[PDB]
């Protein structure tokens, strides 16, 4: 149903973004604990989800403006422009959308 | 293989680059099948890995290939393993 | 992914509207599998969430559709605009006036 | 049973309406895990499918059966003079009954 393919090298979230949609994709964001494992899996390191506060402040929503229904935080997260990396443990870290960090884009039919 | 199309144009060297970020690389038929599932990706006539991108031309909507300068643009569709 | 359908026939924007309400959208079959999937939860025929009403047959997304099975001698237009598609039984799509009653499918996902 | 639950809030009439139409009904839980499993569905105040219409402060789902399963808030209602009462699960989990023209999100329960 979706099909992830993880980047080489790191990058700022404006450039992972532009990457996936290039492909007609979207950075990977993950509804439920087996989209998140599936990318957890295809991630070699710490990689970008498609989840921001950009449209709302300290509020993260997909890039279609949606809340997040499904969320793994980190302990001690989110911890406060703010984007969403997934880590080596699958849990969820809030970081700056100007740090660079491999991206995982997800395709679909 | 999976393919998948590019949604705008670009010169090969663009293009290149986006197949290898994403671990993949342009679209280079091995055989008439894939030539034609190539073709079914793109729309429109789109550049191709031709050697191949690792040891140019593009793929008409006719199914046959034209030698045109690596510089200009065109759709690209990417192959991935 | 997965499908429920409603009781009644009602027209597109009556399916919409219903589908959207418990956050989903009317089914819209992106491959072969989505279509017997969609297929088989309705057991007669049913709307589909492709129309051209913002041009070309289009999602409720805007987005030009790369999936279509269009029933022979379809899509027969019925006006520039008007355009809707529903899922006969047998999994063929025909194209049909957006204002006519159909059941609806409606799709969710987590 | 699986449940879902709308986005906007709209009184227990339409709600009923909403989730027949999709062959389901007003969400009933009927013991503690499926109350928990409604309120995670419903993050804000969702209606339940119980009213007292026909005997004032006497709870029946939808089908007409008085509830046996009940997490009243604060106890049984005791209402007087009122208009028929409606039963909304709360951010804690509890139930609390309000007029059945009031506004709330609905959580529609399936059987599919």
């Amino acid at each position: 149903k979706k099909y992830f393919m993880s980047s080489v090298r790191r990058m700022p979230l404006n450039r992972a973004k532009a990457l996936c949609s290039e492909l007609q994709g979207t950075v990977a964001t993950p509804r439920n604990a087996e989209e998140n494992r599936a990318i957890q899996n295809v991630a070699k390191d710490v990689a970008f989800l498609g989840i921001t506060d950009q449209r709302t402040e300290n509020v993260f929503e997909d890039l279609t403006g949606n809340r997040v229904r499904y969320t793994n935080w980190n302990e001690g997260e989110p911890n406060n422009e703010n984007c969403v990396v997934l880590l080596t443990n699958g849990k969820w870290n809030d970081v700056p959308c100007s740090d660079s960090f491999l991206v995982v884009c997800e395709f679909s039919d």
